[PDB]
Order: C-alpha cells, then sequence, then structure tokens
C-alpha cells in the first residue's frame, strides 16, 4: 500500500498521458492524488481521478513569454536556442506551482511522486521532502536540451536544498518503440484521449471506403478538399461538406480502428495513439518540442511529416508501405511492458 | 491482449463498482468497452471509460413494477418472496438490454464479458456468443435467491440457446472480508464513488473534533440534531445549520479519512467504502437487497444497523470497539488480492 502524488502540467496533452499509469497504481490498491493547475481539474476528474489544484488557471504561453525578471521574451528561430527557451519556460512553470504543491505534499504525505519529464515541480517537491520520484516520458522523443535548460533555470531553488541537480528518479520510463530510436525502462503506451463518449455508430459498422480522420479555413479547407482524393472524412474536434461523415469530438482512441489515415497537428498523444493503433499518419507539426517525434516518425516510414498535405495523403493512400510500417510499430509497442507491469516494478 | 465487454446496470451504484476492475484491465493493455443504459453514459465516461448504450434511459422501479405480461406488481412484505420479486425484476431488465447488447457484441467481438452478479445481460450475451464471462460481486452479501429468481424469469430466453441455466463464470469474484461471512475468488474492494472533484481544504487540514459524514426534513433534520452530540457534520450529497461544516457532493472516498463516523442509507458502495477505510458506520437501510449487508455489518461490531439514529452515533462516539472493529476489517480487506492481481488471474 502506497501514497502517490501525481504532479502534472497545465495543458491536457501533458495531463492525460499520465492517466493510465495513475489508474494502474490505483488498480494495484495504491492511493493516488493528481495535482495540477486549477484549469486541469475537469480533465483529471473526467478521467475518474482525484484532483487538487497547485496554482490558478494557466496556459504555457503565459509563462513562456516572460522571464524571471518580468521581461518579455521572444522565440529563437534556430532550433537549439529555441529548445533552451522552451526549457526555461517549463522551469518557470515550477515557480507558479511549487508553493501549493509542496504544502499539499506536507499535508498529504506521499511516499512517491509520479510526474512527466518536463513537469519539474515533481522532482523538486520530492527532493524537498526526501522521497523517491518516478519519471514518465509522454513523447516519442524528449530533447535533453529542454530538461537541462529547465534544471538550469531552477538553479536558485535547488541551492536552497543544497543541490545543483535533481536527485535521480527511482524509475525513468520511456514509450518510444526500440526500433525507432538510457537508464530507462520501456513501457507500452496505453492511449487516453477521452472526456465524454459514445463510440458512434459507424465505428462499429462497416467501412465501404478509405477513411481519414483530421483532428479562411485550414480545418474547413482540408475538410472539403480531402474527400476528393477518395477519402470519407471524419473530423474529431471540439469546434457539412459532402465527403465528411461526422462532426464533433470523438473518443479518438476508440474511433481509431475505424480509419486508414490520420492527418493531425503533430501532438505527442495523437502521434503515440496512431502508432499504437497501427494507423499511418500525416503530421503537420506546429509546436517545436514535437519536431523530434515527427522526424522519428517520418524516418520509420509510418507516416509523412509536412513541415502539400493532400500530396501526403494520396501518397499514403497508394503506398501500402505506410500501413505496413505503422502496424509493425504498433505490434512492436504491444510487446512492451504494460502500465500494470511497471507498477510491479515500482513497488519493488 | 484481450477485448472485454463490461455489461453494467441502469443505476450508478451498479456501474461505479465495476470501474476499478475495468481500469485494471485497461492498465494491463486490454481493450475495454462499458455497455449500459443510456442514462449511465455520463457516469461511465466520467470514470474515464469508453461507453456504449444498450437501451434508452431507465430506472429499476420502471422494470420492477411491471411483469412480463404487462401486469402491475407489488412488494411482498415477507423477506423471502420479496427477494424473488427483486430477482425477477433484474431478469426483466435483461429483456430491455439484450438486443442492443448482443448486436454490439457481434460487431465489437469481445473475448470476454465482465459483469455484476445481478446484471444477467452479461451471462446471456456470453452464452449466446460462446465466450467466457466474469462475475463480480458489488455487495457484502448477495442472496442466491435474487440470482436464482432472475435466472428463472429468463427461462424462455435460455431455451432459445438450448440451456436451462447460464454457463459458469470463468471467475466469480467476492469482496466480503473472510472473517465476516463458494467457488469464488476474494478481491480487495477499491472504492470508486467519484464524479467531479477537488479534495476540499479541510480534508487535508486538522480535525479539532469528532467529525461525522451524512451522505419535513430527515437530511435537514439529522443535519441540525447531530452536531448536538458533539459532532462537526459534513453532508456529502448533491441537493447552513450551525454544526455542519460543508454542503455539496464530495469525493466520498477522498473525504473518508477526514472523519470518525458515517451515517448513511445502507448502500452497497458506501458500506464497502467505509469498511475499506476503517470508519464505523450508522446504516439506516432502505432497499431490501442491502438488508443482508447491514446485518453482517452489525454482527461484526463495525457499525450500527438502524432498521434512534442519534442513539447509534452517540453509542459509537463513546464505544471505541466500533472504530477498532472497522479498522480490523479494513486491515483484513487490505490483505486481499487487488484488482490488478485479479487481472493476472483472468489472463491465465
Amino acid at each position: 500500500h502506497m501514497r502517490i502524488l501525481v504532479i502534472a502540467g497545465c495543458s491536457e496533452g501533458f495531463v492525460m498521458p499520465l492517466v493510465p499509469l495513475s489508474w494502474a497504481l490505483r488498480a494495484a490498491g495504491h492511493e493516488v492524488l493528481v495535482a495540477a493547475s486549477e484549469n486541469m481539474g475537469p480533465t483529471v476528474t473526467g478521467a475518474g481521478l482525484p484532483f487538487a489544484p497547485t496554482c490558478p488557471s494557466l496556459d504555457m504561453p503565459e509563462v513562456l513569454s516572460w522571464d524571471r525578471e518580468g521581461n518579455r521574451t521572444t522565440m529563437p528561430r534556430e532550433e537549439k536556442p529555441l529548445l533552451e527557451h522552451i526549457g526555461r519556460g517549463y522551469g518557470r512553470l515550477v515557480l507558479r506551482m511549487r508553493d501549493e504543491a509542496l504544502a499539499l505534499a506536507e499535508r498529504w504525505k506521499p511516499d512517491l511522486v509520479l510526474t512527466e519529464t518536463y513537469s519539474l515541480t515533481g522532482p523538486l517537491v520530492a527532493a524537498t521532502l526526501g522521497i523517491p520520484w518516478i519519471e514518465q516520458s509522454i513523447r516519442l522523443a524528449s530533447p535533453e536540451l529542454i530538461k537541462s535548460a529547465g534544471v538550469g533555470e531552477l538553479a536558485p531553488e535547488l541551492a536552497e536544498l543544497g543541490l545543483t541537480d535533481f536527485p535521480d528518479p527511482l524509475l525513468s520510463i520511456d514509450v518510444c518503440p526500440p526500433s525507432m530510436e538510457p537508464g530507462t525502462t520501456k513501457m507500452r503506451y496505453v492511449p487516453y484521449n477521452g472526456r465524454n463518449d459514445q463510440v458512434p455508430s459507424w465505428v462499429f459498422e462497416e467501412r465501404k471506403q478509405p477513411r481519414l480522420c483530421l483532428t479562411l479555413s485550414l480545418l474547413q479547407a482540408l475538410s472539403q478538399e480531402l474527400p476528393k482524393l477518395g477519402f470519407e472524412v471524419v473530423v474529431a474536434v471540439s469546434d457539412l461538406p459532402e465527403g465528411v461523415l461526422a462532426a464533433g469530438q470523438f473518443p479518438l482512441s476508440a474511433i481509431m480502428p475505424a480509419c486508414d489515415v490520420v492527418v493531425h497537428h503533430g501532438g505527442h498523444g495523437t502521434t503515440l495513439t496512431c502508432l499504437s493503433e497501427g494507423v499511418p499518419q500525416v503530421s503537420v507539426p506546429v509546436i517545436a518540442e514535437v519536431w523530434d517525434s515527427a522526424r522519428l516518425l517520418h524516418a520509420a516510414g509510418a507516416g509523412v511529416e509536412v513541415p502539400s498535405v493532400l500530396a501526403a495523403c494520396a501518397r499514403i493512400r497508394d503506398d501500402s508501405s505506410y500501413v505496413g510500417n505503422a502496424r509493425r510499430l504498433a505490434a512492436e509497442m504491444a510487446t512492451l511492458p504494460t502500465p500494470a507491469d511497471i507498477v510491479r516494478l515500482i513497488e519493488q
């Protein structure tokens, strides 16, 4: 029997991927409390997990765009100093959270901290209370530059602890398929993208043609043009062109089996979801920390990275080497230790 | 890797207790779909699980109060024929669900059906597709009279399958503490009572006095009188007297540690939650199928069954043999195989 404080981020893409490990712990009789920004409350409880706020509502730009001196900052265009820029942001996110996260941990008294590799509030609280912590990667590829730049930014707070670095994690968990890439432990990625639900009709019925999921237009533009390549399009988003079948937020992990191509923003969760379900992807990456995962993906032949989108879909629609690679990777991930397996590791 | 269809009921008390086993399966890499009445949708998705409806919105009285001929029925006053009355109700609930549940299972193709002992739609669908099924008890005590009366009511549908009874479950799971009571397997009860959340302030802070949780008044009446026995009262319900601290729905399993007495309706989930947290209970039972669990509870000295409520609370407030027994039982349950343990059993 254990008490694990899960210290999460301020956006859904950084919270949801910790849900399956959190429930794996709870399923093994342990006590779990997920701590995150106030605005993540509904996401945490919507996953059926206990929630406690560590700071008022927040988004990353808020903290990425101003440095510790209160001076505005700007995006480096070169990739490397951009990675460090991002890292320092994640470091400053800690400053918004640590007070309430530490106070909470003193009242709740966890044996263990579970956290995401860029959620540095975890390692800090752990180091402060002198308890072990676990690190989970929620990305195909997580630049060490981001983490190290983040630790750097936290230099003063680590000095108050008489430290220059964070104590090592009990476990450091990785979800990247081996054939696609460190003191780490592999783990199978179990998708969690859900909020509400009703696995729509068509998902359980037949597919009479190639299906594609999309997740002054762009969204509306791709929605009209894409069916002309011979696709039936479903658009899984929150916010009626002829070739599109569906409109609204769908359980992405439950709708996945019902299609043959996914076009998306390059998000970490969506990427890993598609991989684990063996569905070829067209990734149009935006955020910089996802660049590395889209490259890995492109090289593996499981999808196309588009730094035109129509071209990639037609290419995949005709070249069967993409489904083949996607399914190969899915099958590879399926051999990895499940979250339930990892819990047994943790408890020893 | 497995595909498990979880076939649940039409009320929250019959759905929520299957959530931890369902997530234990998902944590072990398996695929899960919870099938229940339309009105259980939000409860299922609110637990972070995939949902599919097997019939329109429904409540038990609807189906308990009319027999198969369309004739109104009435409550027997004697306990035994009342048990059979209840059983036939659960049997007729199957008739509302089986069509959409079977159609769903044919499209989804499960390897396994997980269900609650009185949710007889499960065993039927399983028997129909020729696949194994698992039975979980969600009660301290589950009269065989209810189950058998239910199987009886389904005599015709089992004849279409060339059967007089349901094929035996792969596993038959039981959650009653041994010292408190069959081809069954013990399992530790992991509480799930949640919807939304924010483990309120006072739960993590100190308790300056004995705390009691309550879950033309009754609720308002007990709320005013109970503080006069020396209690600070919190009322965990959906729908300002001096001695009461809090007003609204709380994560019952997370608020539990913060109190010394619980007074409640005798529900199955609330009872097991209190037991597992070692908190003495005053049970004022209503529903008939919960009678057996309140008796078991009273005999074990872990709480008082009130078929006056103030008397029981003062009795517990002064007699330390109640906390002692409650904690003894909690400690006993804590030695039982977790839901994660049971999944390993299932997969062999």
